[PDB]
């Protein structure tokens, strides 16, 4: 068995989906944008058996900005890990992450993140994936809290709108409010977010997936909303496959803090969720919650779908 | 509002479909048959705005025998609790549970169990009812541990043969296997599994849907098998709609204690699993498995899909 580099991304996606497909079904579109796309120091190790691809590991060195936030190179992610089911407890996993995680730690990475990387594909170890935990456990990596992709059918409820408080307008974004949107997330979302909007515009995002919430004509807050027409593969909507026809998703959402428990959360939100009903949505997602906001989204029939593990691995000194 | 007794299974339905079917899709034979045919003391309380359904309770005290297990009328069951999305935090749950509750208490109930009852449809709560565990808690349920579905796409795979030590062989059950099925279960596994087969046979399951490991002629374990052709809709394929077309499922699964730690499980679980690839199954279930049972199905490419919490209510003397 060999160690090496490999870019060969349909024998990726095939062994991707032999192993985990049933459950997070991987297409080459979504697997070429997440890893052609990303910003940051990246390398696909696979193992092979002479021409055979055996397993594989993703993983990233944070090296470029978000947003405002500067890179902090001490910050290594595992994008991704998996090794084929009939070559399982021969070490190659250990052989893989070995090899990630020596490059990293050279490079300067004292802190080694599962999943939640720049155009991820997990939010943290799946619980799908859960007997890996012990795997990770075994190399030093300590087990965190949970967070959750959410699932509900929009079609299949009618809601009542929320009482609206004057000056206060939802609408989908045009061209000319990108400036104040910009502005806006600059003022209070200016990490992660900010550089989502900058780079998912840059990948195909188009005005119509993004609805703003404005104060006379200041925005205060915005939704990303997904459906069967959008251009990005965003994180609400990697999953499509389990999702039927007319599936769609929602996330972020964020409102200034200054207007923050009046309301207009839920306001945006109801907005937000019509839209997509009146675009024919069904079956949605909204991805990567954290438990405490989980009753904001059920409000509106939402559940728990998947869950994930947030873990991280201290690089001794 | 009022609370009052219903058996009107198709707006039960409704209700279940309209709020939880996404994730718990439920159908009319499904609902009947584990409702109807449960031999427990059973009623189904609902809450009513006039002639509409709003909310339901369903719930059974422990009164009839599990195989050789006497019936302990200490334990009672929430088989399910949904009050409508539109009719929420207005108290409903409590007046249904405070209902339920009372009249098993009143009937010398002292345990009181989350799911889990014969002719179940949840071993505990769901993590897509996760925030229901804090209306749980709030009425004196403690939380416990997690049991978990298992899924897999068995036509993907392809598994070797464990090495067979002689005299042992494996072959779906004949109608004169029989006695000596009933004599093993007797001897190995004698309360709710012995129980189940003396059910599930009067409820339409065939031979064809046993497996039977022998040592010369004696029976030494078993599993149930399940594909679209089964006449008996059991915990497996309780959610064959999320699963496609040629779905399947496994479990119960068990060997003789004197025989364990052998490689038979191993065995019985790989013959098994071949009756089913060539019966043409794909995407099957392992229901209602423990952590430390998860890696056994792992190895043939069994992932946790589904995960529940058991939750127990001591009633205070
Ligand atoms: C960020 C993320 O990628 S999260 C998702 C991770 N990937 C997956 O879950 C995909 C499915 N699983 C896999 O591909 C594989 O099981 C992997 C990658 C987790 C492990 O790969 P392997 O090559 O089998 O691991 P390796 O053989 O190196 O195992 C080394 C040790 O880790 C531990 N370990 C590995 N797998 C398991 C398991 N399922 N349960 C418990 N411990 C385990 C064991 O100590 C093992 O040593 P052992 O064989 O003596 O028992
Ligand atoms: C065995 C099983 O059946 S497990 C599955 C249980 N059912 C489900 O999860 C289905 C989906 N959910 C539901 O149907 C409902 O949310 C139920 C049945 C859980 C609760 O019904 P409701 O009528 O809304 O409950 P009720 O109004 O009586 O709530 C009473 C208290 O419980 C607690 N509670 C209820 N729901 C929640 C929640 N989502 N999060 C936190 N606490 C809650 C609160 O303290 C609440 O009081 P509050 O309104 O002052 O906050
Ligand atoms: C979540 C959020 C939009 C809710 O808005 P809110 O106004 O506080 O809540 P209301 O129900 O009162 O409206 C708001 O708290 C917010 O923007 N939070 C920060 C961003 C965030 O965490 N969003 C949720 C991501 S899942
Ligand atoms: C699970 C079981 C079949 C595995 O068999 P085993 O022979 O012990 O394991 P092998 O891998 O050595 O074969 C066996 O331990 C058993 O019957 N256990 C009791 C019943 C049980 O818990 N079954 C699993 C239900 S999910
Ligand atoms: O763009 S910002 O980085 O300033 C705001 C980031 C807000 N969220 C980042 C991702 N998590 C994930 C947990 O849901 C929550 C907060
Ligand atoms: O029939 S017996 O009751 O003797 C054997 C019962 C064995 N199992 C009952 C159900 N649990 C559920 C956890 O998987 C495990 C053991
Ligand atoms: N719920 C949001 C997601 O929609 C988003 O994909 C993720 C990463 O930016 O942040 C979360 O807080
Ligand atoms: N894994 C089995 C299931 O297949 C079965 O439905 C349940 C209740 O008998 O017992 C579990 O141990």
């Amino acid at each position: 068995m060999e160690i090496k580099e490999t870019y060969d991304f349909s024998s990726i996606v095939d062994l991707w989906n032999k192993n985990i497909g049933t459950v997070y079904p991987m297409n080459l579109e979504l697997f070429k944008q997440n890893y052609i796309n990303d910003r940051q120091r990246k390398k696909i190790m696979g193992a092979f058996n002479g021409e055979i691809l055996i397993g594989f590991v993703i993983y990233k060195q944070w090296t470029y900005k978000s947003g405002s936030l500067k890179p902090n190179h001490k910050i290594g992610y595992i994008n991704s890990i998996i090794v084929d089911i009939n070559f399982r407890h021969q070490g190659i996993g250990t052989k893989l992450l070995d090899a990630a995680e020596e490059e990293l730690i050279n490079s300067g990475v004292k802190i080694l993140r599962c999943g939640s990387d720049t155009y991820h594909f997990f939010p943290g170890i799946p619980l799908e994936c859960l007997p890996s935990e012990e795997f990770f456990l075994v190399r030093g990596y300590k087990m965190q809290d949970y967070f959750y992709d959410l699932i509900g059918d929009v079609s299949k409820v009618d809601f009542k709108k929320p009482s609206i408080k004057d000056g206060f307008k939802v609408n989908v974004m045009k061209p000319e409010d990108r400036k104040g949107l910009f502005e806006f997330l600059e003022k209070s979302f200016s990490g992660r977010w900010l550089e989502e909007f900058i780079e998912f515009f840059q990948v195909g995002m188009k005005e119509r997936d993004i609805v703003l919430i404005k104060y006379k004509t200041s925005v205060i807050g915005f939704s990303h909303i997904y459906d069967n027409k959008s251009s990005f593969i965003g994180p609400p909507i990697y999953w499509k496959a389990l999702l039927g026809h007319n599936y769609g998703g929602l996330g972020p959402i964020g409102i200034d803090k200054t207007y923050r428990k009046q309301g207009l959360g839920r306001l945006l939100l109801y907005e937000s969720l019509q839209i997509l009903k009146k675009r024919e949505v069904k079956k949605m997602v909204i991805d990567w919650t954290e438990k405490d906001i989980i009753n904001f989204y059920g409000r509106f029939n939402f559940m728990p779908w998947k869950a994930y593990r947030k873990a991280t691995k201290e690089v001794k000194d």
